[PDB]
């Protein structure tokens, strides 16, 4: 179904800002690829998977925001007499498109935290399995919910506003399940981590919780019946969430993985 973005006209500034958010984000994630490539070589073999997962998330995210950039350009047309970008008939832009690549991002971001906690073999795979089940169900139920956001925003001729709350609350339950799995992981790190590593692992959990929590906030923006300006704010919120949850989290986690590597006597990690 059409997202709230589809029912508004945008002045040049509003349209161009949002276009730049998508382009800039794509470029930043691609650049992140270089950092994770370099950091992988200095990480111990037992923690290198985390850096590799960050690379997978950067490519997933680049394609996410790349697609939003293309859909944004294709879904609106300059109307010279109005001096505004107006929605094209038969072309629907939706943030809902981002949900598909979340199927990669969410389980992977969760799993890489578990990897740096130092879980291996069956214990790692059990947690990956549970995080993938919870994560996929969170995203699918969320997707059903956001399908009805036009009705929530009071866009005339749209119904099913209750679906937004039903499936939103269901999705939130799956989110909490994921957070409880991860809380358990960071509370019970494997090996003999320093007090510094234990504290930094908990930091990583709470940073994931904080940045992930922005996504339900962006989900809820239709409640505020936004104008074009509110849509700009919503896409800024998503950009902060995307860059913080994927790249900044990735960098912070990579530094904990390097510390664990150094503590365990991996020389290239000590040198770095
Ligand atoms: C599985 C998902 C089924 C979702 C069906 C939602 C029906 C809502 C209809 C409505 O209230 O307009
Ligand atoms: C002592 C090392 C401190 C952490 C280094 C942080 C560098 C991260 C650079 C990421 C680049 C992404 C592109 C924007
Ligand atoms: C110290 C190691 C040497 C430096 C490595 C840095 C090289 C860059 C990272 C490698 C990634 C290149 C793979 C290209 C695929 C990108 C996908 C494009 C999506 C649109
Ligand atoms: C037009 C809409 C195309 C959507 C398909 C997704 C392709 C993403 C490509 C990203 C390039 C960078
Ligand atoms: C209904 C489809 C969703 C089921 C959960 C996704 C399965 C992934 C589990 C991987 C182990
Ligand atoms: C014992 C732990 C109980 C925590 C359960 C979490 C409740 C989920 C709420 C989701 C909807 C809001
Ligand atoms: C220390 C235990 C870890 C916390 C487990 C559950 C935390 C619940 C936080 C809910 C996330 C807020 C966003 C809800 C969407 C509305
Ligand atoms: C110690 C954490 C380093 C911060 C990472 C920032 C790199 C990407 C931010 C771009 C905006």
């Amino acid at each position: 179904m059409p997202s709230i973005e589809n029912f508004l006209a945008y002045d040049f500034w509003q349209y161009d800002v949002i276009r730049h958010l998508f382009a800039f984000s794509t470029a930043v994630f691609l650049a992140g690829l270089v950092y994770f490539a370099m950091t992988a070589r200095t990480t111990a073999p037992n923690y290198r998977l985390s850096a590799n997962i960050s690379a997978v998330v950067m490519v997933s995210a680049a394609l996410e925001l790349g697609q939003l950039w293309l859909l944004w350009n294709e879904s609106f047309q300059w109307a010279e007499l109005q001096g505004s970008f107006v929605p094209v008939a038969g072309e629907r832009f939706s943030n809902g498109y981002r949900y598909m690549n979340w199927l990669i991002d969410v389980p992977m971001l969760a799993t890489q935290l578990v990897v740096v906690c130092g879980f291996v073999g069956t214990e790692l795979r059990n947690r990956w399995a549970k995080l993938t089940i919870a994560g996929v169900l969170m995203i699918l139920t969320g997707y059903v919910g956001q399908y009805f956001e036009p009705a929530v925003a009071g866009v005339p001729g749209y119904e099913g506003a209750e679906q937004f709350w039903i499936w939103g609350i269901i999705s939130t339950a799956f989110f909490v399940w994921m957070l409880l799995i991860l809380a358990n992981a960071v509370r019970n790190p494997q090996g003999a981590p320093s007090d510094e590593v234990r504290s930094r692992l908990k930091f990583c959990f709470w940073f994931l919780l904080a940045t992930w929590s922005i996504y339900p906030f962006a989900y809820a923006m239709p409640l505020f019946a936004p104008t074009a300006d509110g849509v700009v704010v919503r896409q800024v919120i998503y950009t902060v969430a995307d860059v913080s949850s994927k790249l900044v989290f990735g960098v912070i986690l990579s530094q904990v993985a390097l510390r664990r590597s150094a503590e365990e006597g991996f020389e290239p990690a000590r040198v770095a």
